[PDB]
């Protein structure tokens, strides 16, 4: 019983982080087998960062101007690439933390978890979502940049997030592990605005399956809908569109509560037009849209790693 | 920029986790040194936890009756005793992960990280606080008992929970490591109540300093108050009285925002008499009462381990 907001247990990531300093520039970087992976923008100064030319800034630096520490343990850099908006560091000596893992692009809607850090030391881990207009409302400050986000299945981590930029709006932006940022997004400190926040509707209904398992069931009417009279009320609330996909993915919650999936849509329609009443559902007084189906039933079920 | 719920990072925990099996009963045991800890009732059968009697049930166990695993790690066991509530299991094998640590009796207000572990192995890492009815709101399973709640210090881990029952509202009970419960809760299957879930008040006035610090300030208004003024109000809306020792902790926010904490409780004040008007503040619309004055700090100063 309960449903908290759970991240991945952070110890195969720990593990991978270290320090890399570049001059006067310090950030985190995620040390797998012989290679190190950390933000180009290392390579910057704070004027550098208004407009970066990020090609010419690394012609000035070679192996020897890059200092890699896994906590005391000094890294030493035998080879440098950029590929896309991460620098790659070759070093002498394998990871012998390596955990198994792959690096995967995630979609928008998809979660993680984030291991926060700051000069290569872990500071605390916290569940995030990749948002619709592909920023993440995370928790960082000066010295992140390089923290990473990551999934686990059994004993593989999946890496899928490293923390590069904040807006001025005070959301975030990075990149996958290939260094290729999540939507518009570029490493440079000019005018960039997000997109509509809008709802993970997926989400919202896995979360309301969540309470009903939990015994929260007074948003339970005696309505249905269709699809395309749901999304009417979805666009009106700058809900995402749910698709039949989304309909097949509740398959198994649906199972399990004996609650049709369009049933479910139909209880959410009246909390989108009607609100809550000053009520709340697992201890929220708003629709939780961080929680995947698959989030829920792993959390439902006991999955262990 | 930014807020989360954030968990202390899990590694030094998931290494202490280990798997103890009694007859048919399987759940967690924390692995310390030479010594594994777990909860008593893992002698129990589920008839045996209407109305158990521990000694006696002891009797019928010797060390070999106690299997553990440290995940394919067989431990031996060559010791055994009762202290309180847990089981002390002497092992042959010192635990060499076993992190710097201490065992800490946590007060009602204070937060923790939970690794919920299954079979020995963790699931998940998570925030929670002692409640004022000395009761947690976790997320757990049948097989989570014997899962630990910790802080971290610099380099020491300090062990201030151990699971040991789901009561019939949901809710969570369970000991320090000295096998004392938290509160009036005992090992058996009964009528057990919670008392009243009262608001943690100095958390709140907390998280509405992280707030302001995150740019979220539309419930700063033109009032001011006093303690006892405050302290009326806080009685209707079951909030825990505001103490002198409440302010003195609250001064390394106020003199980082400028806000004096009674500024602040005239605030809260108009929040609990007028309520958030359909508003949020750091994405929720409820008072959130889990994050201490320390854990605003740490999160907003970027303290690491």
């Amino acid at each position: 019983s309960g449903f908290r907001k759970m991240a991945f247990p952070s110890g195969k990531v720990e593990g991978c982080m270290v320090q890399v300093t570049c001059g006067t520039t310090t950030l985190n970087g995620l040390w797998l087998d012989d290679v190190v992976y950390c933000p180009r923008h290392v390579i910057c100064t704070s004027e550098d960062m208004l407009n970066p030319n990020y090609e010419d800034l690394l012609i000035r630096k070679s192996n020897h101007n890059f200092l890699v520490q896994a906590g005391n343990v000094q890294l030493r850099v035998i080879g440098h690439s950029m590929q896309n908006c991460v620098l790659k560091l070759k070093v002498d000596t394998a990871n012998p933390k390596t955990p198994k893992y792959k690096f995967v692009r995630i979609q928008p809607g998809q979660t993680f978890s984030v291991l926060a850090c700051y000069n290569g030391s872990p500071s605390g881990v916290y569940q995030c979502a990749m948002r619709p207009n592909f920023t993440i409302k995370g928790s960082f400050l000066n010295g992140s940049c390089g923290s990473v986000g990551f999934n686990i299945d059994y004993d593989c981590v999946s890496f899928c997030y490293m923390h590069h930029m904040e807006l001025p709006t005070g959301v975030h932006a990075g990149t996958d592990l290939e260094g290729n940022f999540y939507g518009p997004f570029v490493d440079r400190q000019t005018a960039q605005a997000a997109g509509t926040d809008t709802t993970i509707t997926v989400n919202v209904l896995a979360w309301l399956y969540a309470a009903v398992i939990n015994g929260d069931r007074w948003f339970l009417n005696r309505f249905t809908t269709t699809l395309n009279d749901f999304n009417l009320v979805a666009m009106k609330y700058n809900y995402e569109p749910l698709t039949q996909d989304h309909v097949d993915i509740l398959g198994p919650l649906s199972a399990q509560t004996g609650i049709a999936v369009l049933d479910m849509c139909a209880s959410l329609k009246e909390l989108l037009q009607n609100g809550m009443n000053g009520r709340t559902i697992l201890g929220s007084a708003l629709l939780e849209d961080e929680f995947t189906p698959f989030d829920v039933v792993r959390q439902c079920s006991g999955v262990t790693f």
